[PDB]
């Protein structure tokens, strides 16, 4: 399995602590220089057309990080409860799955990307909606010691994604208590989180 | 099941063509006044807490229509084509309803919503924003019957309660030949189409 990544995006992340929860290798492959002058035609065709991650399965082409996750957990999961098969919670790790890309992420990126790609003038309100978002989120987390049902799912490894990159670009996570709590416990837990988050989040921090 | 419902909104609609497609009777409700002032706190109880649509099935509550929609297909769907058990064909549904949730119905919603509920000024930047997500959409269909496989999936009834309204608002599809294509050829397959999504497009149109 080949893995089109960017080491520091969110997304890139995700997928990558996803195939390490599940103890799946992927060759990864460094689409930095992708858009530099002068690639041979040769090289522009194995480069992925779509968005990055994306992965290559034996053929199979799979973008869209959540839909990567969810794939690469049932096609290669040893057990359920990453992503139980029951309906009801898979169903809420769904809902919880696009609350991480329409929320959580999307108000990352409409923050952060002006400022780091751009370097751009802070948005105040945009910088607020990453509070809103939290705010859903410690709702979400309220009793509870995962995202998105009684043991860790893909949904926290989404989340956590991006999470894990507003504390390294210092976002105070302190107010929302369960998201701190939430943050705190699932690190340990969350297979070769070092090697394959932190090691991306350094370009932020 | 209880479905609770604004009849206008595109992810009501999936979620009812889903139910249609399926089979499925739900119990429709409306909460179009359930913000109005004074409603007794035993009416607001029973008001969904977070985003419409919601459905109660059997007291399982599941918010985002996608997740609805996907949990329905699986629970109560007679056969696989809606909803492919095959993960490489889900994976590619999957796949589609994110992209139509976060580039096809955030961009209708983006530049309708301000002027349909505020009254106000056309954002000329949003408006084609409508257009890039639907040349990706037309890029999908290139050569295909349906937007996310060989047969009419969720993925088509998700975009269609989209791509209807977009038509119930004058927007041209005619230079998106493939979108145009599709959506001639997916309303008379979809079944209980006008009663389903034609009647609630009124208030646009």
């Amino acid at each position: 399995m080949d893995f089109y990544q960017l080491p520091g995006s969110p997304p890139c992340r995700a997928v990558a602590l996803t195939a390490a929860a599940l103890d799946i290798e992927m060759n990864f492959k460094q689409v930095n220089l992708m858009n530099g002058e002068h690639l041979k035609p040769e090289f522009l065709k194995i480069n992925p057309q779509h968005t990055i991650p994306t992965i290559d399965d034996n053929g199979f082409r799979l973008w869209e990080s959540r839909a990567i996750m969810t794939y690469l957990a049932d096609q290669y999961g040893k057990n359920d409860t990453l992503y139980p098969k029951d309906l009801k919670k898979r169903a809420i790790v769904n809902q919880r799955l696009y609350f991480d890309l329409c929320s959580l992420y999307k108000s990352f990126m409409d923050y952060y990307y002006p400022i780091i790609f751009m370097k751009a003038v802070k948005d105040q309100a945009k910088y607020e909606n990453i509070g809103t978002a939290l705010s859903f989120l410690d709702k979400f987390l309220e009793g509870e010691n995962y995202v998105a049902g009684k043991n860790m799912t893909l949904a926290d490894l989404s989340i956590v994604s991006t999470v894990s990159t507003l504390e390294a670009l210092d976002y105070d996570l302190s107010k929302y208590k369960n998201v701190t709590r939430w943050f705190a416990k699932i690190k340990p837990e969350i297979p070769k989180y070092e090697e394959y988050n932190n090691a991306g989040l350094k370009m932020f921090k």
